[PDB]
């Protein structure tokens, strides 16, 4: 017996919807509560895990409702909360009991806050969360993680030139084309620091690591000859940097102010991988202990023995740069000049 | 007139003598609202004139009884008043024994819960937005002048290979708890955690508190040393500093996907190298020129020369001398761990 709760963003369809899912609830064998206001929904729902799940995975494909977060989960309860109602629909805006009013009011300001600080939380926090587990009391693990980074091509001679705005427009751009593919991959934005973007993925993701990587650099061309001249897109360029080994991983910081982190030399190795595909002939770089976590039939090339003791390092056939890296900081800057 | 909204966390019975002070002194000053109570957490609302429910506000906000107090609406210039007839009205819902409100009870007390956990990972920027009543992800980034503090622990590496994993961690979050504090204390703003480093930014007008922060945060952790015992990996705990003060753009970045508060500009890669800098000097702060001219403190500024990282002049303040060698801290620090 398990029980979830989660909230999402959207009157007779409404009927509609609540009908339907107290017959189902009465045949799945599962009970819940189900809340609008103002554009939001609210959703509990409870019993054998069973088709608790496969009830929600069909809330989830559902096309009205938009922005699932499950809050809070549950296993293992003693009793239901709702034993008797197999969906009881509840619409609040209708509801102006006087006495009820301060409550819709305070439910609707936290909610609303609280989806905008969504947009700020980490990925892996917002993950823990949907399995019903506090961040903070989560104790961190050593995992072996894959480790990802990447920043933009010369960023020091952009951010000279470029006016401030259209240099947010173009980091902007580079971020949500790095978190879309690194997401659609399986991997997890651990931040941003800087024009960098940092991620993760697990030991069985080598190749996905991979494919991101060669996503971001070819969706990066596109755009490259997509755009007029003029446009300051034309001249983002990325390199990456993939490491692997063991980091401790979790949430960690103070009462006071937490973070989620990845802690060990591999996220170092990464880092400077990254830095050193602005000398190579290649947009990505890796070690040898990625080369293992990968499945697919690369053809993996030997970029030889770099110090950061020494690492073997090496690059895939793909990522040949088609134009030479230290003409582009030139161009870049005659270009804005 | 105004109308604003806050949480905060508690520090029965005298529960309800806030409500009654406030049931009183509150109309008087004429002003409407509603304090809920739901498990150690307050919520309020307090409508009235502007200039009187602003020193209400604060009577509260150092009022001794709750703490984490976060404002999360501020509207201004209300037409009308939401609970006319309530000086302030006071709700404590853990007790509504009705099953009937108790759906929508366990939904706010799910959704603040969680609130709650979120504003901790919050850049401290986008929380100081809330509260002001700003909305962050419609500010639109500026280009400001900012201090730049970048500050990590001393041979990490070798205690992250020596320490098992749960002593790694205790000794991170010591070590970030204390540098966000008095970060927090002299009015900077963390950015955020990188691996050990904690990233932070002072204002042009904050070279002196940057410098104090940086000397506060390393005398904390030479008396956390000797407070522990010798088997407290504590013990082992040393940071270095870096400071530079340059342009920065300072604004929401990401996508709809995911958005962080952050700062670009050379004059971050500048302070983490700086950093990296101390390992291989006398002393434990580094800063350069420009951080030093936004100090007005009559400080003994040390000049170390110029280093490549164009070349950069770094200086630093006797107070910063290292009573060690950093070396041996990093054998020492190896032989302890057996
Ligand atoms: C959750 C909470 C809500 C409060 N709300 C009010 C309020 O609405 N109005 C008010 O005057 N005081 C409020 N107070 C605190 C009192 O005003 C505080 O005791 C104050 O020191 C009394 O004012 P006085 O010292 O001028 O007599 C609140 C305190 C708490 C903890």
């Amino acid at each position: 017996m398990k029980r979830l709760v989660y909230v999402s963003k959207i009157l007779e369809e409404i009927q509609r919807i609540g009908k339907v899912s107290i017959k189902n609830n009465q045949r799945d064998n599962i009970t819940g509560v189900l809340l609008y206001l103002q554009g939001l929904f609210f959703q509990i729902l409870e019993g054998e895990n069973e088709k608790v799940d496969k009830l929600y995975k069909k809330i989830l494909v559902d096309d009205r409702h938009t922005n699932i977060l499950c809050l809070k989960t549950e296993y293992d309860i003693t009793d239901r909360m709702f034993p008797n109602w197999a969906m009881k629909t509840i619409n609040l805006n209708e509801n102006s009991e006087l006495m009820i009013q301060p409550i819709k009011s305070l439910l609707q300001t936290v909610t609303q806050s609280h989806r905008v600080l969504e947009k700020y939380m980490p990925a892996r926090v917002i993950y823990l969360i949907n399995q019903g587990i506090n961040p903070l009391t989560v104790e961190p693990q050593l995992v072996e993680k894959i480790i990802f980074f990447s920043d933009i091509l010369a960023f020091s001679t952009l951010t000279e030139k470029l006016p401030v705005n259209e240099v947010v427009i173009l980091v902007n751009r580079y971020f949500s084309i790095c978190t879309r593919i690194i997401s659609a991959y399986g991997g997890e934005v651990t931040k941003f620091i800087g024009d960098c973007v940092m991620a993760s993925f697990t030991k069985e993701q080598g190749d996905a690591a991979i494919r991101t990587s060669l996503d971001i650099i070819s969706e990066l061309k596109q755009l490259r000859h997509h755009v007029e001249a003029t446009n300051p897109l034309h001249l983002l360029y990325t390199g990456i940097g993939l490491s692997y080994g063991h980091v401790i991983e979790g949430n960690m910081g103070s009462s006071l102010k937490m973070d989620h982190t990845l802690l060990g030399d591999a996220v170092n190795v990464a880092a400077r991988l990254e830095a050193l595909t602005r000398q190579l002939p290649y947009a990505l770089a890796f070690t040898a202990g990625v080369k293992k976590c990968c499945q697919a039939q690369w053809t993996f090339i030997n970029l030889g023995a770099h110090q950061v003791e020494a690492i073997e390092v090496y690059t895939v056939n793909e990522a040949q740069k088609y134009y030479d890296t230290l003409q582009i900081t030139q161009l870049i800057r005659q270009t804005l000049e």
